[PDB]
């Protein structure tokens, strides 16, 4: 086993919650463009 998390941990960790991960990792260079949390 060389990989660790290739999108495919044989079903053994969070079944369907992938991308929902991913939106948390763009929601900032989603923001960051149309005006970054910032005062």
């Amino acid at each position: 086993p060389d990989k660790d998390f290739i999108v495919n941990p044989s079903d053994l960790v969070l079944d369907n919650k992938a991308a929902l991960r991913d939106y948390l990792r763009q929601i900032n260079e989603y923001f960051a463009i149309i005006g970054r949390p910032r005062f």
